[PDB]
C-alpha cells in the first residue's frame, strides 16, 4: 500500500490538547440573539451558504452574516469549533456570534466586517512591496492556525479579504478546515481546482498543513507573474498536467514512487514527458517589476511536489523575500 506520512511540524498539537479542543462533534453551540442582526444586502452565494452584509443593531456596526445551507451537522460544528479555537489569532476572521435563522432553519454565523476590494481589481494595483507585505500577513495567519492544529484547505484569493485602505487582511471561509491528527486519512475533494496540491491530485489522503503552502505558492505565482490562475487546468486531471509541464514529469514520478503511489491510468495518454522549467521563463517586461531573485527562490521552495519538502509557514517567514517588509 501507500507509504504513510506525518507533518514535519506541529505534528502532536492536537494529541496533547484536551479532547474538547478538537472533538468538534461533541461541541455545544452557544446561540446568540437572532434579532440583534438586520440583513442589509446579499454579498454572495455558494453551494453551502449565502453571505450577507448586515447591521448589529445593539451597536450599529456592520457585520457579515453567513447563513448555512443544510449540511451535515458534523461539518457545521467543525467550522464553528475551528473559528472559536482560532478567534483572536493574527489575521483570522473573527466569529462574533452564532444564531438560528428562522427562515432557513439553519445556523447563521456572524463575522466581523472587512471593507474589502475584490481581488480581481486589487491584484491589478498591488506593488512589489504590497505583495510581500500581504504575503507576510497571510503567513502569520497560516502559521497561527497550523500551530493551533488546523489546516485551512481552501487557500485562494477569494478567501483572503483585504481592506487596502487600512492595510488590513483576514483569512476567511473556514468551512473546509480540519484538525490535523497524525496518520489520519483526509478527503481529497478540498480546495479550488487551481489551488489543489499534487497530493490531492494523485489521491494521497494522509496529507497535512503543507497543503496550504502549495495553495499559497499558486497565489504567489499568479501575483508576481500576472497570470491568474497560474496553473489553469480544465479539470482535475488536466490540472496535474499543467503542473507537470512546469515542475516536470521526472520529479512527479519521484514523488509518487517515494510514497509508493500509482497514477490514475487515465494519465497514460495525456501526461507526456516534460522537463522541469526555470522560473525565469515566466518573467517578461510587464511583470518584471514584481520579480526578484528572492521572489523566485521563495516560490520555488513553496511549489514542490513532495508535501514534505515545502517550506513551513514559519520557515517561509524567515525567507529573504521578506527582508524588505517593514516589521512592527
Ligand atoms: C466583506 O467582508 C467579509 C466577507 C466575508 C466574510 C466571511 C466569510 S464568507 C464565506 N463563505 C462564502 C463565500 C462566498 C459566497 C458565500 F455564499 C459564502 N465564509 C466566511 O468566513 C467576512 C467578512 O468580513
Amino acid at each position: 500500500g501507500p507509504v504513510p506520512s506525518r507533518a514535519r511540524v506541529y505534528t502532536d498539537v492536537n494529541t496533547h490538547r484536551p479532547r474538547e479542543y478538537w472533538d468538534y462533534e461533541s461541541h455545544v453551540v452557544e446561540w446568540g440573539n437572532q434579532d440583534d442582526y438586520q440583513l442589509v444586502r446579499k454579498l454572495g452565494r455558494g453551494k453551502y451558504s449565502e453571505v450577507f452584509e448586515a447591521i448589529n443593531i445593539t451597536n450599529n456596526e456592520k457585520v457579515v452574516v453567513k447563513i448555512l445551507k443544510p449540511v451535515k451537522k458534523k461539518k457545521i460544528k467543525r467550522e464553528i469549533k475551528i473559528l472559536e479555537n482560532l478567534r483572536g489569532g493574527p489575521n483570522i476572521i473573527t466569529l462574533a456570534d452564532i444564531v438560528k435563522d428562522p427562515v432557513s432553519r439553519t445556523p447563521a454565523l456572524v463575522f466581523e466586517h472587512v471593507n474589502n476590494t475584490d481581488f480581481k481589481q486589487l491584484y491589478q494595483t498591488l506593488t512589489d512591496y504590497d505583495i510581500r507585505f500581504y504575503m507576510y500577513e497571510i503567513l502569520k495567519a497560516l502559521d497561527y492556525c497550523h500551530s493551533m492544529g488546523i489546516m485551512h484547505r481552501d487557500v485562494k484569493p477569494h478567501n483572503v479579504m483585504i481592506d487596502h485602505e487600512h492595510r488590513k487582511l483576514r483569512l476567511i471561509d473556514w468551512g473546509l478546515a480540519e484538525f490535523y491528527h497524525p496518520g489520519q486519512e483526509y478527503n481529497v475533494r478540498v480546495a479550488s481546482r487551481y489551488f489543489k496540491g499534487p497530493e490531492l491530485l494523485v489521491d494521497y489522503q494522509m496529507y497535512d498543513y503543507s497543503l496550504d503552502m502549495w495553495s499559497l505558492g499558486c497565489m504567489l505565482a499568479s501575483m508576481i507573474f500576472r497570470k491568474e490562475p497560474f496553473f489553469h487546468g480544465h479539470d482535475n486531471y488536466d490540472q496535474l498536467v499543467r503542473i507537470a509541464k512546469v515542475l516536470g514529469t521526472e520529479d512527479l514520478y519521484d514523488y509518487i514512487d517515494k510514497y509508493n503511489i500509482e497514477l490514475d491510468p487515465r494519465f497514460n495518454d495525456i501526461l507526456g514527458r516534460h522537463s522541469r522549467k526555470r522560473w525565469e521563463r515566466f518573467v517578461h517586461s510587464e511583470n518584471q517589476h514584481l520579480v526578484s531573485p528572492e521572489a523566485l527562490d521563495f516560490l520555488d521552495k513553496l511549489l514542490r511536489y513532495d508535501h514534505q519538502s515545502r517550506l513551513t509557514a514559519r520557515e517561509a517567514m524567515e525567507h529573504p523575500y521578506f527582508y524588505t517588509v517593514v516589521k512592527d
